[PDB]
DNA sequence: CGTCGCCGCCGCGCGG
DNA sequence: CGCGCGGCGGCGA
């Protein structure tokens, strides 16, 4: 096999590398590195070596890697550019794989771990470690082993040791219900003492020394818990033993709310789970425990268990233990699901990076470049120092609130490195600027022409033709495999409505599901036989479906995140290629380019409905139009369809066969205006939407800008089963909002877009008489604390405290002096509830801590204290007010003159 | 050390 | 709670 690498650091100079070599066996070298860096010379000397701009550069072999790093400094003394790839240990790898790299998963040890410390005087300060390590679970994904280390003796208490038995058995039968799937994997090691124990699992981890290592929250805990424990008992040396070439540095973040000490381990990459899923997810929690994001994403149930977890090893061990095992399991779950991992191999292989410098699209990007340059022998320029400039961005449109009954969206395909494409915007492609006319000069068409020579954009910025430059190039190639894992993604949930479908019909019988690739249509053949399928297989089908679905939107979504990235990186002064002339070229069209197609859109429909200055396009964001399709259903009336499913194709064959090609046009037309290099402008129709036929629904409303719901019933080829709403904005997608105030008013939008008037004040009325039995967690209103300590003023409010830190420090009072208590962790999530006026905690709110109940010390007080008519009316009520008056709706019914004749 | 646009809640200081 | 500005938090793109 090709070889690759694992990990990469620079010590000294020296480059200390662990890599898999062409047998597969894991290996390690420590090479004396010879970088190279650049100079410009004169033109009239002969070399292979140009800059970005064809610029002839002579190429500086260094003895030593201290010797470059000291280049630098001199030539910045000097007032030169030192050009090159300062990162050495990037050219390194560069140099090592000067080729696409193929790796083997299976080869990598991917480690994944949870630790246990009992604390009886609060939280178990990693700095500090003070208290015994009673348990560790280390799953090593090369073994596919779980192996586990327990404490049977400590300070904190004497246990028995932890039996296999009775974890795998149900919970009601005593157990602790540890999933059979992995309980031939467990390897258990009871321990007499914490210094033995310490001291195998070192040996053990020099054995099988993970080059992945992940968990939840293991970076700000596990990882300097560890080391720090080992650092307290042993001394450094031994806590070193953690890194495969010995060496750790301990170092704090810069951040704005305080600071924190994570160890950096040379040789491992650290891909702390907790912050791939933030990265990721393209979710915004509630709470980020380990139990509520597993609830979330698997459908378990909480761990339960009786008492604070500083008494549960004592009061059961076993149960303890198990936890610990099935925590760490819960994760590679998790991981099985979102493929996460997979993700930040596949870009960090990509770009020749550490692995976990995927979470830096700068330093992914840099890369990516340098790799590309590299390969034509060009150099890259030195990072130079910028100020922080403000840039404009997109365009939103004003949107008049208003029901809207029949609407079709547009959408343009990756609009702005779509935008790089077409206009070839890259560093090395400025070709001049040209004299602006306003902008919407440029959007009605008025303005004379940019260029007859430069491809252009509004902002003045004109580019070079003859060729692409690399920001295009290396921009396309993610682009494009991109578009390929969401053909995947989107076939994955086509199918996956075809199985709904079939469920609505089930055969009563004994089969197996469908042996298929659910990233390709089903066949004929594949269909018919799921129209002849049971439940319970159709189910697992339906669930192989949704999963094939999930890890196509994992690998497409961060792939349209990173070029997405690129085109942010432009604006951002660490970028070796920062520029504002190209961010803002690149946002400038994009405010053309959307103005430019409502105009051209506009024109159109107009001509064929036979009118003049109608506004079909009630709103648009960015990229994407939203046409109301009212009079198109008009002309032929209504009266003339079969069911909402035939309107539904009427307006995707309108939509498809008139509307895109008319779209196409005005495109077509705006990059020869432009003189773009390629039209790659491509908007095609997105979503459907209106109210089922028939009933008196409203199909969809706007309040403002970025506050919008609709009934959809197709969402780019998916014909969905079941309508759905699309809702944007609102409060129902808000994490602020209790979760029982969103489920509410989902279903007040659903009731209002699907069903009408009536069945929304049904609704509410009914929601306003049961709303008080609701649990107080559901209730909750969500928030980040930031900047707690800015706001305390003696345990008390300060001037302009904000609303939830108000709530902590209420909450801080209330728990004052017990160690005990849950404290609430600057820049962590809290829950927050009003408080009713003469209440002990004696001010208007408090807040604790979320993903937990309230510790039992207030719990009590909060919940008779509650204000549920503040809770009603600033959550729910409010909100629900503003939907219905943009739609033009009552939620409570209006008295009419029939009232009454019942007498 | 990817970006900007812009929403609603809140405290504040009005607003004769 | 009528009004706007600035802090804030958070979401849409
Ligand atoms: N995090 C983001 C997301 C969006 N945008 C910009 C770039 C996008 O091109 C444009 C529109 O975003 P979309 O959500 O519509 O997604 P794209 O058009 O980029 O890709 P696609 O629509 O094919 O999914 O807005 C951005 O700058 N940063
Ligand atoms: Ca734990
Ligand atoms: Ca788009
Ligand atoms: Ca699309
Ligand atoms: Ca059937
Ligand atoms: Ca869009």
């Amino acid at each position: 096999m090709k070889e690759f690498y694992l990990t990469v650091e620079q010590i000294g100079d020296s480059i200390f590398e662990r890599y898999i070599d062409s047998n597969g066996r894991e290996r390690t070298r420590e090479v004396e590195y010879k970088p190279s860096l650049f100079a410009h010379c004169p033109e009239s000397q002969a070399t292979k070596y140009f800059d970005i701009y064809g610029k002839p550069c002579t190429r500086k072999l260094f003895a030593n890697m201290r010797d470059a790093s000291q280049w630098i400094k001199r030539m910045e003394d000097i007032g030169l550019e030192a050009l090159g790839m300062d990162d050495f240990k990037l050219a390194y790898l560069s140099d090592t794989y000067n080729y696409e790299i193929k790796y083997d998963h299976t080869k990598i040890r991917v480690a994944n771990f949870d630790i246990e410390v009992t604390s009886p005087d609060g939280f178990p300060e990693p700095s500090q470690a003070k208290h015994p390590i009673d348990a560790i679970t280390h799953y090593d994904s090369i073994d596919d082993r779980f192996y586990v280390f327990d404490l049977l003796n400590s300070p904190y208490g004497n246990v028995e040791e932890w039996s296999i038995e009775i974890a795998a058995k149900l919970q009601e039968q005593g157990g602790d219900e540890v999933p059979s799937e992995i309980i031939d994997k467990i390897i258990y090691m009871p321990f007499d003492n914490e210094k033995e124990l310490l001291m195998e699992y070192l040996n053990f981890w020099q054995q099988k020394t993970p080059v992945i290592l992940t968990g939840w929250n293991v970076e700000s805990f596990a990882i300097p818990y560890v080391y720090n424990r080992i650092k307290n008992i042993f001394g450094e040396s031994t806590a070193k033993r953690l890194s495969p070439h010995r060496k750790t540095r301990v170092k704090v973040i810069e951040n704005m709310y305080g600071s924190r000490e994570i160890i950096t381990l040379f040789g491992i990459s650290v891909l702390d789970y907790i912050d791939l899923y933030k990265k990721f997810s393209f979710t915004n929690q509630p709470s980020y425990s380990l139990d509520y994001i597993s609830e979330f994403e698997l459908n378990v149930g909480k761990l339960k268990y009786d008492g604070p977890i500083s008494k549960l090893r004592e009061s059961n061990h076993q149960r303890y233990i198990s936890y610990n095992i099935i925590a760490v399991y819960r994760v590679l779950q998790i991981d099985a699901k979102r493929q996460f991992i997979n993700l930040s191999l596949d870009m960090g292989y990509y770009a020749k990076i550490q692995i976990q410098s995927v979470f830096s699209p700068i330093k992914t990007w840099d890369a990516i470049i340098f790799n590309s340059l590299k390969e034509q022998n060009k150099v890259i320029p030195q990072g130079r120092s910028h100020p922080v400039q403000p840039y404009p961005g997109a365009f939103v449109k004003e949107p008049i609130p208003n029901r809207y009954k029949y609407v079709m969206s547009f959408d343009l395909t990756s609009l702005y490195p779509s935008i790089i494409r077409q206009v070839n915007i890259s560093p090395e492609t400025i070709a001049g600027t040209f004299k602006v006319a306003p902008l919407h000069d440029y959007i009605n068409a008025v303005a004379e022409r940019p260029s007859d020579v430069y491809s252009c954009s509004p902002n003045g910025m004109m580019y070079y033709k003859d060729r692409d430059g690399v920001v295009p190039t290396e921009i396309t190639k993610v682009f494009n495999q991109r578009k390929e894992h969401k053909g995947y993604m989107l076939a994955a949930q086509r199918n996956g409505e075809i199985i709904k479908e079939a469920l609505h019909n089930p055969n009563l019988s004994v089969d197996e599901p469908l042996d298929v690739d659910y990233r390709f249509d089903f066949s004929d053949e594949i269909k018919e036989k799921i129209k002849k399928l049971s439940a319970k297989s159709l189910n697992e089908m339906l669930f192989r479906a949704q999963r094939t679905e999930v890890a196509g939107m994992t690998a497409q979504i961060n792939r349209k995140l990173l070029i997405n990235s690129l085109a942010g990186a432009l604006g951002n002064v660490w970028f070796r290629y920062y520029d504002l002339r190209n961010a803002t070229a690149i946002t400038t069209f994009g405010q053309m380019a959307l103005q430019w197609i409502e105009r051209k859109v506009n024109e159109y429909l107009n001509e064929v409905c036979g009118t003049e200055g109608e506004a079909f396009v009630l709103y648009g964001d960015t990229d994407s139009i939203y046409v109301s399709a009212d009079k198109i259903i008009d002309k032929v009336g209504e009266s003339k369809f079969r069911d909402t499913n035939h309107w539904v194709d009427f307006l995707d064959k309108f939509a498809r066969e008139r509307m895109e090609p008319a779209i196409d046009r005005g495109f077509r037309e705006m990059c020869e205006y432009m003189n773009n290099k390629q039209h790659l402008m491509f908007m095609d129709r997105e979503a459907i939407a209106g109210p089922p036929l028939g009933s008196k629904g409203i199909g969809g409303f706007w309040t403002g800008k970025k506050r919008y719901a609709l009934n959809v019933w197709d969402m780019e080829g998916t014909r969905y089963a079941e309508p759905k709403l699309k809702i944007m904005g609102l409060e129902t997608q808000k994490s602020s909002t209790p979760k029982a105030v969103q489920k509410a008013l989902k279903e007040c939008i659903r009731r209002m877009l699907q069903e009408g008037e009536e069945s929304l004040q049904e609704y509410f009325k009914e929601f306003e008489k049961e709303f008080r039995q609701l649990n107080y967690i559901s209730i909750a209103s969500v928030s980040s604390a930031n900047n707690i300590a800015k706001y305390d003023v003696g345990g008390f409010p300060g001037p302009k405290c904000p609303f939830h830190i108000r709530g902590i420090l209420t909450y801080n009072r209330a728990i004052k002096g017990n160690i005990d208590a849950p404290q609430v962790v600057e820049g962590e999530k809290v829950y927050v509830l009003p408080l009713r006026e003469g209440n002990p905690f004696g001010d208007k709110c408090i807040a604790w801590p979320s993903g937990t109940e309230i510790t039992d010390l207030i719990k009590d007080d909060v919940l008779h204290w509650m204000d549920y008519t503040v809770l009603l009316e600033k959550t729910f009520i409010k909100p629900l007010e503003g939907f219905t008056s943009a739609a033009k709706l009552d939620y409570e019914k209006k008295a009419s003159l029939f009232d009454m004749f019942d007498f």
